[PDB]
C-alpha cells in the first residue's frame, strides 16, 4: 500500500523538488498532519509557506489527497493559495502563499474582536463555504485554527485535510470527523450529514470570537461531545455584550435540526454582515502591532 500510495500521489502532484527555487527552509508551526516552514523565492525572496507531511505518520493516508486538490480546484479570494505540490522522499510538500497575520486562534485567545471584525471573518468564511458546498464538498474542520489572516486583514480558509464530498449516490457522509468542541450534534450522534455541519461549526467559531473559547472547552473531548449531543444550542457567556443582529445571525447557525439550519447561501444575505469592515480593520488585532 505504501508504495501503491506513493505512486498514486506522485501522479497528482507536480514533479521534482522545490529546492529548485526555494532557500531558507525554517520551521514555524506544527500540527497533527505535520510541520510547516517558511522558505524564500531564490530569485526575489518572496516568502512562501511549505507544509511537510509524512506519508507514513498519517492516521488516514487517503486524506492527503485533500491537502492538494481542494486548493487546486477551489481557488477563491478567501481560500489559501497553493502554488505547487511535491513528493520529497516520503513526505508530501505543499507550497502556499505565506499569510503574515497567522491563525485566527491567536487573536481570539489574546484580544476581544468587535462585531465589525467578526462580521468580516464571517463573510469571508461563508464565501469560501458557499462555493465548496455548491459542489458538495464539506469542510468538516471549521474552527479559528483553520482560518488565516494576511498582514492587510483579508481572511482565508485553510486546513482542508478533513474534506469530504457529496453527490446523488452518496448524499450524506457518515464519518466521525472534526474537532470535538466544533462538531455538529447530528455528526456526533452518528446521523448521516451534509454541509450543514460546517455552518454549526461556524457558529461555534463565532462563540470563539466573542467568549474566547467554544462551549465545554474545559471538559475532556468525549464528555464534551456527549454534552453537545444531549443539550440544547449553547449560550453565549457574553450575550449581554453582543448586538441583536449578531444574535439573530448566530441563532440561524446553532440550530440542532440541520434542515432548519441556515445555509451559507442564505446567510450571505443576513444583515449582520453589512457590519463587516475592510481588511484594514482586522490588522490591529495581529500580535505584531498589538
Ligand atoms: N498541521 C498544520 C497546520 C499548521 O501548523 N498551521 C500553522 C501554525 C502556523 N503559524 C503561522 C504563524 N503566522 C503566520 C502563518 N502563516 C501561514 N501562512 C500559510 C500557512 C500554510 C497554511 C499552512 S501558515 N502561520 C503554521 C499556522
Amino acid at each position: 500500500s505504501h508504495e501503491q500510495f506513493r505512486a498514486a500521489l506522485q501522479l497528482v502532484v507536480d514533479p521534482g523538488d522545490p529546492r529548485s527555487y526555494l532557500d531558507n527552509f525554517i520551521k514555524i508551526g506544527e500540527g497533527s498532519t505535520g510541520i510547516v516552514c517558511i522558505a524564500t523565492v531564490r530569485s526575489s525572496g518572496k516568502l512562501v509557506a511549505v507544509k511537510k507531511m509524512d506519508l507514513r505518520k498519517q492516521q488516514r493516508r487517503e486524506l492527503l489527497f485533500n491537502e492538494v486538490v481542494i486548493m487546486r480546484d477551489y481557488q477563491h479570494e478567501n481560500v489559501v493559495e497553493m502554488y505547487n505540490s511535491y513528493l520529497v522522499g516520503d513526505e508530501l510538500w505543499v507550497v502556499m502563499e505565506f499569510l503574515e497575520g497567522g491563525a485566527l486562534t491567536d487573536i481570539v485567545t489574546h484580544t476581544r474582536m468587535n462585531e465589525e471584525q467578526i462580521a468580516a471573518v464571517c463573510l469571508a468564511v461563508l464565501q469560501a463555504l458557499s462555493v465548496l458546498h455548491a459542489q458538495g464538498v464539506i469542510h468538516r474542520d471549521i474552527k479559528s485554527d483553520s482560518i488565516l489572516l494576511t498582514h492587510d486583514g483579508r481572511v482565508k480558509l485553510s486546513d482542508f485535510g478533513f474534506c469530504a464530498q457529496v453527490s446523488k449516490e452518496v448524499p450524506r457522509r457518515k464519518s466521525l470527523v472534526g474537532t470535538p468542541y466544533w462538531m455538529a450534534p447530528e455528526l456526533i450522534s452518528r446521523l448521516p450529514y451534509g454541509p450543514e455541519v460546517d455552518i454549526w461549526s461556524l457558529g461555534i467559531m463565532v462563540i470563539e470570537m466573542v467568549d474566547g473559547e467554544p462551549p465545554y472547552f474545559n471538559e475532556p473531548p468525549l464528555k464534551a461531545m456527549k454534552m453537545i449531543r444531549d443539550n440544547l444550542p449553547p449560550r453565549l457567556k457574553n450575550l449581554h455584550k453582543v448586538s441583536p443582529s449578531l444574535k439573530g445571525f448566530l441563532d440561524r447557525l446553532l440550530v440542532r435540526d440541520p434542515a432548519q439550519r441556515a445555509t451559507a447561501a442564505e446567510l450571505l444575505k443576513h444583515p449582520f454582515l453589512a457590519k463587516a469592515g475592510p481588511p484594514a480593520s482586522i490588522v490591529p488585532l495581529m500580535r505584531q502591532n498589538r
